């Protein structure tokens, strides 16, 4: 019969003597607030930066008896959010917030609604840039573990207590594709309880393995360094005769790989343990320089050499052509199978 | 005689029982917020971060009975938004959202007006950056169809059900100009009702569909490859000997087609899957090294020729002249009729 | 003897029944809303976003009786903006806002006064990024006309109706320079009278021929490639013979020609249709690659070439030499008087 | 006794008939509103934005025979902010403000204090990001007077009237350095009083001399510009014959102030007048061609030679010869005492 | 029996006479603000801003005899941030703000409670971006102390005082790792007491040393620095004959030290002062140019020298022969025991 906003008004009111401003269970057990997250949105994870967007559906549930209305005949009683500051929240924040927002378009996307035993329901759509530090080891081929965690301001320990639901704690958009990613659906929560000169204060937190794309790293810098190795090797597959063509090809191969190193680091945080990408290149770079060295080879050879002089010259020439048509690939085809195997089990 | 919102502020106020936190039709049917959009501006389609700038109009249309003025002999009363916030509202917002905002420029942008029945006509203007997932594989001639979706919050299905309206649910703006696309009118309206823990909840959509400008990267990418491999050709042209005019014109184009390559992907997203820019271009790179293996094609035989040395080197230095003047266009017309056709069909 | 604002207080209080919620001449004619501009800052215009940044000074002329004062003395009573909410205001806003806001530094930078009659003049300080279509067929020497326009959004037609005042409806700050453009003083003014599903709405609107800095590109772009075309032909008065001069002196005009053209497009939005900086340098590459076209002439010749077969060769020496000292000038002469002359009228 | 906010709550309420909407000496005198800026920081002076960020302490001074109280037995009675918005306040702005705002960390940072006789001590912190004409003649050695002014926007000059002190107008902070430019001490301080369709507003503003540091693009476009200079002429001090190492030192020299041309106007807005940076190097750019242009000079001559056909040959080898060792650097010394002396004297 | 709050409403309320607007101790002693920060996160340190993003919790202690309760059995009364304006606090801001902001994420994240004396308890979260000169002397081996400082706005030094406490007054967090830095440990505090015109005014002030990490610019720039010196010189162990090849050879070295120098300046503030990573590179500039001059050195002497001409020609080729071979390393190596040591000291 009468409104359930007007038997709410009276319920939370003044008269029942509500509080906003105390938690439930006061002078008692510390509050078991459950949530869990919906990710709407996901990604932009710019590594400079290192930290992520997400987009996410906070939902939080608690239980208080304050709220536990008994003669109302239904069981969940929604809230547009003009009335939700009259009630008691929790004060939930991010460890790793680095900016967030809530959202006003056209409403506070703001979610409530309690159960008859006062067993609230709040849900709030929160778009975060979040922190997280990015092990660059194996640089293409790492597994980031970025996560996110959610801790207690005020209320400490003994008054308040964060929890996980067991029943897909984690709720995952169905379109949800990374650019440059892959998450993994095993999700690690556990509790980063803190501790200050305050004290104490509850956490939990969520982990998210992160596995890249390989595959356009590998066509922008892996493909590109590709052809230059076997186009060095051509360039000994050339003329007899130490040529101004041995001269061209080779310089020309050295200089793109120095113009790919150029391209290589250009969106990359300043770390400065070496990662994969370099040690991919700069081997391709010693390579290359050999082949330079190959043509000096037979150049001093060449002016080292008129019977018994060029005798020893195009012996020599033999002994560099008959080798480095098998030294070529064999050190290189030796270095996949040392490189990509440790890349293989990470 | 009596102002008209003195006549609302008794209508709709405390007088008459009017909440603005109950939706209409409380205890019966769902509401049904039938809609649709003026796209004042639209477009900055970042790639990169695979979103879109838009400036809409929202209109919102329903009933409510609680506001069904009878006495007043107008039709159409209008409010401005001081007391838009003092009746019933939807709440709307968007599932792909990344970013938006209201316009307090000298005045909310808001609209109400309400019928004689009390249909709610209810506009409000929302600058949106709306995320929309970018799928690259004929990059510069696909037609992206970025679209956007308009959710329930608190508010589930029972209760509300938004609609589109039949006559033209999207309304554009008439010089709504695009820079890089084309919106095709064609405009797909469907529904996205989602299912949660908390449970189902009303959703429309409406999706975009936008053909590219192909003149542009025509212009920037395809016609400076295009140029290179003609160039490459009569760099065959060339005269009779292995000169260092052959060894000159051959790397000149080499290095271009790798500056147009460093250049070509400036602005891409890094997505794993191959594109339709790169085959266009390392095709055009492996034909420019082509005429370097030409080259050395033609320095080994030289290098291997004196009277029957020579004889068969300049017989084979027919074989690779009469071949090549057809073998060269042969393979680039027969690349084209290979690539234009699958990005005429799509 | 009584305070003006006290005197206010009384006038458009709750006493004397004035609303602000209610246009002037209610149940009347439309309110006739004069206005002009004072543009303080103009400029930054990014025309990667089409768009451009100002910064006005609104003023917002109309009538209201119920706000006519009688008995007080004086003519214009002003108003600090905290009681600027009390009264009526229009709903202006902007067509093509993409991004504004007000200023609160200091006070809100809002001017009323009231003339005895109600006359109401309004100002308020606004800085616009509005957005603008860009047509760049002649890039370096189109007169863009960056347009504005300013809008009803409640109020129809037959309430409301905005207008220019006749005596100059733009002002314009006197040392208002643009880095990059020239303001013309010419200024459109007309009316963009929308129509909706709602209904049709009120426009004034203006327009601004903005001509650019030619010298600039000039400078950057013209003068660099200016430079090439006279240091290719200076590589036809090199020596008589098919020098490696000639192989070097050509290949590093070509590829600075290349250069210039990479960092030509650096800052331009991606339009189809073809501009007016590309074709004055895509010639300007066509041009020179002629130069090389020019050795092979004389390569292909030199290898055609030995009483007969040298005397064949140096007559074409020199049917190359003679004509290309002229063909070289006359051809490139010939396109500025084919080029400038369409950009010198429109 | 009685604390002084309760004194105060009962001096500026509504008990004393104090209205915050009304200037001190209305109908009376003009208020006289005296200033002074603190600068805490300043600079990132964005010369493509042709702006500079500054954060100040917004000092002023004036007086209300209102707020004169009389039985308090102090001199300074502050005030947190909280009644500030309580009494009246000038409406002060910037003509140039190009996005400002305040500072609410932790506090407003809002200074009120009152004297006995009411003088009112009015102080706040604003980070402000001034425009400011940006004249380029000689860019690297310009003095900058970007200014800034403060005007009123309500009360004409006949309510109000903006002062400077006369003690130390614009006090600096002592550690503010600047990573480009230096601020001179000489600060202009004038009045820039406007005129309007409103009216005539009072205006006072402050001028900022800033000198460069003239020794980073001397680091890093003079020196890379003075090494190829001398490395264009110890390429007339290579070998007699016209040699390759000619051809190959030459085109090396100039490919490289291309390059640092390029990256020379690489932060430059783009003004239409010529700078002074280019006429560095576009002069620098003309004597690197004439090294070519001296080997097409020895080419040329070389081709034009055989007893008497060289005994011209080696002549005019010598005339080049004996020549070049003065001119070379003849030239480039003139033009530094032809260059540096205007840029010393402004 | 009574809750808190509502103890706390009569406690801190109208009645008992409190009010927020006058400091504890008042026409008493100055307020002992001691103060301590947990320095959530640290970093993103633009250098080209010269400035850092911090985000802290702000601590903040002093005590209160009117909050003082008696009767109430418990000892600290926490406190959600609704009653957080009803009570006095401190105007406490920073002098290098650049920017900041609060953290309303669920929750003003705001801390406060009283204990039984009335100490009050104080938390905030901040995240700044506080500016900071860069010293660059030694650029890539700097120990850069950036600092904060928290100063009072109103309350002067006889009113307020601010204080660090002596136990740990920076908290650090546990894994707050710097992607270019390290934090040591020791941490300065010290005072910054200000003065004016309106007085002085207490501050208390942070120190952090940030040693860089060394080992990625030893990855990005010295390493391909080291590669073309051993480049270079490998040129000298090139054949006997002043070749082609040590013309090649010679100006690949060189553009490379360019191609890096160029990319090497590539994220810096524009400082006068010359700092050490070019003076690393300079360096390495005018080395690699000692090649260039020393095959001109053979082919002036090649040129000079026929029995007699070329005995002194092969003689002085072999002065060039055995000094180049020991002067190279020897002006290298004596180079970085000249280099490193006083970046070995600092
Ligand atoms: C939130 O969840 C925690 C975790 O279960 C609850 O704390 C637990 O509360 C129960 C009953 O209140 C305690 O059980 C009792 O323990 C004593 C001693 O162990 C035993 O003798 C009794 O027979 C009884 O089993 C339990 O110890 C306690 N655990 C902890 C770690 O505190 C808390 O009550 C929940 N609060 C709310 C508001 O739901
Ligand atoms: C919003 O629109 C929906 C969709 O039409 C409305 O729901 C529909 O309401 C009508 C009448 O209220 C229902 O018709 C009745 O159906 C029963 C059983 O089918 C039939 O025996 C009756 O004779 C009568 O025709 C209809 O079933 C129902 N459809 C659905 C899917 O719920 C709703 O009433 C509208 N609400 C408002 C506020 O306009
Ligand atoms: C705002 O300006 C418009 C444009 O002038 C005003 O509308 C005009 O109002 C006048 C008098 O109210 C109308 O004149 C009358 O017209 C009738 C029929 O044409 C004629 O028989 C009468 O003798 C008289 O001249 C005029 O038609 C009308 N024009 C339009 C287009 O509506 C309006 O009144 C102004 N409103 C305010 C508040 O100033
Ligand atoms: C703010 O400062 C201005 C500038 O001094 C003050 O205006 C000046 O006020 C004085 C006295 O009120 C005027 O002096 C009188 O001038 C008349 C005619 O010149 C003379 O016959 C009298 O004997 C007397 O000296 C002075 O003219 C006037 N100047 C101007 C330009 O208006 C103003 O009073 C100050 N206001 C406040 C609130 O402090
Ligand atoms: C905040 O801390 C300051 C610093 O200690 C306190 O100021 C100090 O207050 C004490 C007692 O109020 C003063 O001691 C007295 O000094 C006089 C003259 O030196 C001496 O004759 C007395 O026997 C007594 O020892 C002390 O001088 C004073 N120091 C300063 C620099 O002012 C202040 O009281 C503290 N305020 C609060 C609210 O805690």
């Amino acid at each position: 019969p009468m409104p359930p906003s007007e038997f709410l008004d009276k319920l939370m009111g003044k008269v029942s003597g509500y509080d906003a401003r105390i938690r439930p269970n006061f002078k008692g057990p510390p509050v078991n607030v459950t949530c869990n997250i919906f990710i709407n949105s996901f990604g932009s994870i710019a590594e400079t930066t290192m930290d992520y967007r997400v987009n996410i559906f906070l939902r939080q549930q608690w239980n208080d008896p304050r709220l536990a209305y008994s003669e109302y005949p239904d069981d969940s009683l929604d809230l547009d959010p003009s009335m939700l500051d009259s009630i008691w929240k929790p004060d939930l924040f991010f460890a790793n917030e680095k900016g967030a927002n809530f959202h006003e378009v056209t409403t506070d996307n703001k979610l409530l609604r309690i159960s008859k035993n006062g067993n609230v329901l709040y849900s709030i759509r929160i778009t975060l840039v979040l922190a997280c530090p990015m092990d660059l080891k194996n640089f293409p081929m790492d597994v980031q573990t970025c996560i996110m965690q959610l801790e207690s301001f005020g209320y400490t320990m003994n008054d308040l207590i964060f929890e996980w639901d067991e029943k897909g704690a984690v709720q995952v958009a169905d379109g949800l594709t990374l650019p440059q990613f892959i998450l993994k659906e095993e999700k690690d929560l556990r509790y980063c309880t803190k501790h200050y000169n305050t004290g104490k204060f509850t956490c939990i937190e969520a982990r998210f393995h992160l596995e890249r794309q390989m595959g356009y790293y590998l066509i922008q810098m892996y493909i590109p360094s590709l052809l230059i190795v076997i186009l060095s090797w051509v360039s000994f597959w050339i003329n007899m005769d130490a040529a101004p063509a041995r001269v061209g090809l080779g310089i020309t191969t050295v200089l793109t790989m120095t113009t790919q190193s150029s391209g290589s680091r250009a969106s990359l945080p300043k770390v400065s343990y070496v990662k994969a990408i370099d040690i991919w290149m700069a081997v391709c770079l010693l390579f290359v320089f050999s082949a330079l060295l190959e043509y000096a080879a037979v150049n001093f050879i060449a002016r080292q050499h008129v019977e018994e002089m060029r005798k020893l010259f195009i012996s020599r020439a033999k002994r560099i052509d008959t080798v480095s048509r098998v030294a070529f690939p064999l050190v290189f085809l030796i270095f996949n199978i040392f490189y990509w195997i440790t890349y293989k089990i990470i």
